[PDB]
């Protein structure tokens, strides 16, 4: 409710709307904000990277608890208020797209991920030097981070955020704590990044779970005459692959790098 006026009257003291994309929810609570806080456990030794700002009400928290904090927003006039509005020695304001911008070095990551961009960015947060990342997405999405191979709705993403990461979701977050109300609950989730990463080669991935459905042969052998590669150079070469009775859904990490190197050796993707 405070924090609930006080997004009201920087909306109409700075004479913006609701939503400026309909991918874009502010979190107006602060104690969501808090437990966001503790579980990544910022201290006055921190670099953290927060994207979306917002009105900065969680920069604030941040901002009071670490040493140095970058932040990420796209539109310019958000900057102009998270500057007027706030007094801050340490937050660092970056204008962009935060997927397409080069970002700093940072140990921790403490956000709220809009919707528009979780998973290009959950990709490259996945292939970065963090010990710690708190982020705040859907409840789907948290869930398809979450999920198990075999399971229906494992995807490219479930697999790299298993082969690269450790993944709690912490709590679910009411849709109540956010404005203008999402549609849907959201989730909580820690990403330690994983001791013995399971590095993937990125083109075979993408063309594996293109279709995920496919067997790993009808996978490969549909991909590679989209290439330019004909697929008479190919057909005996793909029917040895390890797991060819698997489906790309059911596949491990393991089990993607066991194909990777074989395509590799019998001279494929390289």
């Amino acid at each position: 409710s405070k924090m609930r006026d006080r997004l009201f009257f920087l909306l109409s003291k700075y004479g913006i709307r609701p939503r400026d994309s309909i991918g874009q929810h502010f979190l107006i609570i602060e104690d969501v904000i808090e437990k966001a806080i503790e579980t990544a456990n910022v201290n006055e030794n921190d670099v953290i990277l927060e994207v979306g700002p917002g009105l900065g009400f969680l920069t604030d928290e941040l901002a009071k608890r670490a040493k140095k904090v970058y932040t990420i927003e796209i539109d310019q006039k958000i900057i102009e208020i998270l500057k007027k509005e706030y007094s801050w020695n340490n937050v660092k304001i970056i204008q962009g797209a935060a997927v397409r911008v080069e970002w700093p070095k940072f140990n921790k990551v403490v956000s709220n991920i809009p919707y528009k961009i979780s998973s290009p960015f959950t990709f490259k947060l996945l292939k970065t030097d963090f010990e710690r990342a708190v982020v705040m997405y859907q409840l789907e999405f948290a869930l398809r981070m979450v999920a198990k191979p075999g399971s229906r709705n494992y995807s490219r993403l479930s697999l790299m955020a298993q082969a690269l990461g450790n993944v709690e979701i912490v709590m679910k977050i009411g849709k109540g704590a956010f404005y203008p109300r999402p549609k849907v609950d959201s989730a909580l989730v820690l990403i330690e990044p994983r001791k013995d990463k399971i590095v993937l080669n990125e083109n075979l991935v993408k063309a594996l779970f293109q279709h995920r459905r496919k067997t790993v042969p009808r996978a490969l052998k549909d991909s590679i005459h989209m290439l330019g590669v004909s697929k008479d150079e190919i057909r005996g070469i793909i029917n040895n692959v390890p797991h060819s009775n698997k489906r790309v859904f059911q596949l491990y990490p393991e089990e993607v790098k066991d194909i990777e190197e074989y395509l590799k050796k019998h001279g494929i993707i390289s």
